[PDB]
């Protein structure tokens, strides 16, 4: 084989080498670390585990770190009893935080909530199970209308539709924990709750102030304002994770279908990666096949254009991680299988497209591409080839992050001296790498004489 | 507005004339009668209702009769409690349908059974809960072993895959329905559990020898065997009905989207409607809003390119129909917004193809189509024109049945004697019919000396 | 099968019926007077053969009127002897008609010489033999220095490349031939040396005021005056004839081929008639055989897409017209056999006609019969060169004649057409005797339904 | 710039380095050496002043031998006196070349004249004046009733339409002006009378065992025996010479259009020159200008593709020859500049040439720099006819000087090409010097890279 990439949530059923060596075979290609949750220690150790593993089968793996990120939620209840309310009841949040709650008011995390809140604006609690409207703002007090009747309970989340909320981008924990992933190492950082462009420039800011120059950041759009702010967000991000089902909360449902339909195309135009996250296959949590629903979901965000799907519980706190990630695969290959090249002026652009249309139009089933960075390699699958993409590089964390985009095999090498060389040692570890048989097409694309960022060359060989 | 066309259960709670006054204009086309469950005088009594409604408001729509269809059930436990089977145990089914069953066998309501069946397949119960492979088959008893645990109720239904069920096209009650449909002049037939070509000819047979001979017939895909002969069940069939979620026990979940995207390419190329049936909006039975999930796969199923999409319990035993209608009306309108035409030799292809495309060359609100049985008006939409098609014809029959095919208004009209004339009275219906005004350019598209059933003009005008 | 029309200038040699009849079995479709000679009993008689071959036959053709157009020429000489003037020498024009001239001078005919002739501008005299550059202009004399060796004669054409002429639109014979021709209910009339849209108007108001406002005006496109115009000169004209050989003379050469093709391109989008004439086949006045050049010449004007080709001299004053008529007739089936449409690869006529071209070969169909009052819709169909033969119904007797000089129209003169229904039945009952279609064959019929002529509105196919 | 290569064939008037340097700025590219007439010293001395105005100017230009070919004539009357032969005659040749000739009978010089030859079969004399068709055969006679009235003379042509004449591939005279040509070292010699693949063959061999292996064969198509056998002539032949006005002779004249066009298309799809010879712009051996027709037949040659157009007689005995390759320049720069390239609207070098020009328009690069042994890479970059210029570089001699024959092609001489990126920062450099380039152009870098010559698979952009 498939192209499509799997990111695995990683958790104690499946934290260990054994398991870990299953899933890669199961069709796992990145791990994924839920900073919501777990120590250094449990998480550190999930790392080495998968770094052992990588090591002892030749496998390669990416390791994505998700923040925890910033948020707003309610607090205590009296005798942390879920207390019910009465559609049109006045309700009232406040921001002293030692106020313990009950039916008529409870207290929230952000000394901010009522400063960025205006009169009209909704209130959004649990997900979104009870919306209310403000109708007056009262020194640290913020008073409200309920629009619908149920249960709030302790710790819920809150969302402000069509409101800039002014938290950082970074909680401090969060600050912690990227540091963590600059210590670790890892490939990715998806950065949870990205809302504007500057959140994502604070974040690149804070890695490159730790080791992490080199690190890619992956924005989360978790609601409206980043769907309102999607273009620059996009610009300053290395890649995109879409949250459909957070997402689902903030905007109408007639409309998130095609705002992931939005995000993809421009994703793909960027040569910026690109992941479906959230509401994969949650009934495999307990179950050991998912529902028809959950399999069509996923299809079509493939036929969307993703670069990778993701698993979250399934993997990390399920009942039967390797089904989930076996039925993904098959889903992946079988979704895979069906779909059409997308063969549309940079000189890149031109070199690249091109250089999928003649590798169709020769039937070679690889493109070999060198690359430093990965642009090369991430500016061929734009175009979504039929041909498997094989990465030449001498970085390695380069051969890691390639493992997320679409259809590329990363493969680590010693050096590039010149083109006549790739071309030498690009064939050679075609024949090797078992993709490709004596006599097959291929394309070999590269930068020649220029520096890195820039692909410029195309060459077709027989093997 | 739209086009996609709503096709809702009515029940209880919407059997008056004063909800389905207000499911019409929610955005309600045509009423299913589902003869699983009710007796004559209830559905006679909605068909009054809706029919008396139509005349009150001047609405036109459509009235189809879904079949209970024959079935394979399981059937009594002891004391009606449910028993539990584990994995890897022998279990057996019976012919004698007097037996009460329990942990070790159970009775089935098909004497042939034990005929159909071979030792190697698989026996598939209450939708798929529990699976088994037959292991021995002694005269009236079928010997199996049980492959998953779960627990074994009363009256569930029985699946098997890759199996040529030998039960007629329709069992008695579905014979007695039928001719009840004829006498109350339904203008569909929903045929349930259509397996061969067979057994569409058995019911058209069965309508013809009841005044029924003008009533379109809709075939049900269920299972693998319709889906194995699809080819031949459309041929045989004036539209079909994909049964995403009870064809998603029979098929691998991972070929389930591609199996009703294959059925609506054909359908769509056949100039005959498609129906997008079960699991839409579930969750509405119980919620006010749907799941984001549930609203995707609906707007991908318009994009597969469904006629119509349908409601079953949201609408009849639901506690938020006209909600459920509602953000169904608004998810077509929505999706239908951004669709985009299909402009790809019989004589019909080339001029309704070209009537599409010279439309749309000249911003066309508007396509006018003169049908007698409504070949021209289904050929059209063949073609998925961003145009309106109004549909002119004298017959009610037709006037009702192109109320469920995509983006097509129907108007009786009393004659036309000529093409010229034709194109007289279409002009005048096209203004007072508010989707065009005076100076837009209209596309006329219909039969010059010819039979019924072929469309061989298009005609150009303004208003 | 053949498509593209003939247009055979008739003279002497050919004028007789037993001619005629002749001429129209070789391929000739439309009989061209050229009235820089001959008399109105002359043409008039011509114009009764053809009519009267017409009617004893069956068959159908067009008449069109040439002018002569005005003019320029130089005049006398001493004892009428040739002189030689030699390059670099002062020569001299005067507008004095009494002046006899010599090797210093001679006279010309256009009083206006001296006037719309500037300092520097160039002097063409004997279809370019030699060439002159104007040095200065006193009153009636205009004053030169020749550019080249060469003898002049008497009464020699005179061309200004790349000058405003002040010539009237029509001379005074070209008035009283074109009321000849309103008398005499011509097809076309073709214009000479059309330069302003002005030219073309004072004509069209010319005939006009003799009954001749159902006459197409074909413009001559002859020099560089009427190339500038020409976008406002096709507007106002019916069709165009592309006089390449006398704008051999007035532009430079390496422009002359495309000045011919920008005009093709523009007449066929503007659902006109354009004619390819001037050197054709002149060497067949002497011999019986054309030149490669001359037969590769022809097919490339068909190639570019000319409505009609024309013979001038070759079938007048030649002695070879039937055999120049037949391989012409064999240039246009063997060039025509090969080529395709052209499918724009908005209005309603554009989308109509042209949508139903792509109809007509996606179903191979053999024949579009076309409803036309005017002509429009017939000519609207062929705009995209379709490989169906066109049959254009009417029951304008004018307009059928007209039709026979557009590419691949079949005219055929009705009694009525009441309704668009009465069309299609009229229509495929015709379809089949003519002979260009039988029973099975699909047929494409584009007319106008509820709407004025001049909208083709209506695409209908049927089967035979 | 212009990109339509003019070859110039030398003679008497225009042999000297003066006249050799001027025709050249006036666009000349290649000298053909005309072996109908003339002497090897004559030769000889024209390739040397042309080698010394290379070296002194630093021009580069080709040189090909046209052979003189084999023949049919007819021989000697009676008192040298013309005859005059009347159509419906009887009319005799005889094979005895002793035989004095009369109103009854001539000889010829083929004794096979009676063999190749079948009854019913047409014989042409003296370019086609006089047709014949024969009735019977008796041993050294062949009988024939004429055709047509015309006067024979002496010592004149003969052509044979359709006949598969048995006269073989090369003249003992063409042997030895070949085996002068690899002496010389000339870059292309033009194969008279082509018929057959085996002629081509019998041409390799013959300069292939007098070490002109390197040398590229043209094949002059000029009757129907080498036009029905175009295909495989033109696999075995390294180009194709159109001898349009000799076809004219021996097929139908409505075909000889589509010949050329059938032709030209097939060489641009195999990445061969072709040429564009004979009745070009014979007016001017006489005359300073052209006609209007030999400037549109020319213009019309390049639009169907040629490499190249060929004078002949117009610059080797004419009175105008600097004259008539400055306007058939002119005629080259005014109709390539209107020509769009042919983008193919599967093999690795077509995929890969064809691709480089795609990418060069779509980066709107000025010139694509081609790496090239042989020649093969630059030639499959020319038969898309880029806009772009190609700057072809290449360390054989032989392969620069071939390339000038090639539509659009700068070849440029250079000492080595190491490696790819070495091509790549030798060709940026050598763009810039070149002038066809500025720096910030793009521009498009076709090689081959770790393959052998004859394949070209890499194509490259880079900014200068």
């Amino acid at each position: 084989m498939k192209k499509t990439k799997i990111v695995c949530t990683i958790g104690p059923k499946t934290e260990s080498e054994e398991m870990l060596a299953k899933m890669l075979d199961a069709g796992m290609n990145v791990m994924r670390l839920n900073f919501s949750h777990g120590d250094y220690a449990e998480h550190g150790q999930r790392i080495q585990n998968l770094r052992n593993v990588m090591s002892k089968t030749g496998k390669t793996a990416a390791i994505l770190l998700d923040t925890k990120g910033p948020e707003i939620r309610t607090m205590k209840l009296e005798g942390g009893n879920d207390v019910s309310l009465k559609a049109g009841q006045t309700f009232t949040f406040t921001t002293d935080k030692s106020v313990i709650g009950n039916s008529e008011m409870v207290a929230v995390t952000y000394e901010g909530f009522t400063t960025d809140l205006s009169v009209g604006n909704t209130v959004l609690v649990d997900d979104g199970l009870i919306g209310m409207e403000v109708t007056a703002i009262e020194g640290n007090k913020v008073i409200c209308k309920v629009l619908n009747n149920g249960d709030l309970g302790e710790n819920k989340g809150v969302n402000l539709p069509g409101v800039s909320i002014a938290l950082p981008a970074l909680a401090e924990k969060d600050k912690q924990d990227l540091i963590f992933g600059c210590e670790q190492g890892v490939d990715f950082v998806a950065a949870s709750f990205i809302r504007k462009r500057s959140d994502v420039i604070e974040i690149r800011e804070h890695l490159k102030a730790h080791g992490g120059e080199n690190i890619h950041i992956i924005s989360k759009i978790e609601n409206q304002e980043g769907l309102n702010n999607f273009d620059e967000i996009l610009e300053a991000s290395d890649g995109i994770m879409v949250a459909r089902g957070d997402l689902g909360v903030e905007i109408p449902v007639e409309e998130v279908i095609f705002a992931q339909k939005m995000m993809f195309e421009k994703c793909i135009r960027a040569r910026k990666v690109v992941i479906t996250a959230t509401q994969m296959l949650d009934s495999m949590i307990k179950n050991p096949r998912p529902t028809r629903a959950e399999a069509g979901d996923v299809a079509n965000a493939i036929l969307d254009g993703t670069d990778a799907v993701m698993l979250s519980g399934e993997s990390a706190k399920g009942k039967y991680p390797l089904e989930a990630v076996s039925i993904m695969a098959t889903i992946c290959e079988r979704t895979d299988r069906v779909m059409n090249s997308r063969l549309e002026l940079r000189i890149t652009e031109a070199v690249c497209r091109g250089a999928v249309e003649t590798a169709e139009k020769l039937d070679a089933p690889l493109i070999v591409v060198a690359t430093q960075g990965g642009k090369s390699a991430r500016a061929v699958r734009k175009y979504f080839p039929d041909a498997t993409i094989l990465a030449l590089t001498t970085n390695e964390k380069t051969a890691h992050q390639l493992v997320l985009s679409k259809g590329v095999v990363p493969q680590l090498v010693k050096e590039i001296t010149s083109t006549d060389d790739f071309y030498r040692l690009g064939k050679e570890l075609a024949l090797q790498s078992g993709l490709a048989h004596k006599g097959d097409v291929v394309v070999m694309v590269s930068g020649a004489l220029v520096p890195s960022g820039t692909t410029n060359t195309a060459s077709v060989h027989v093997l």
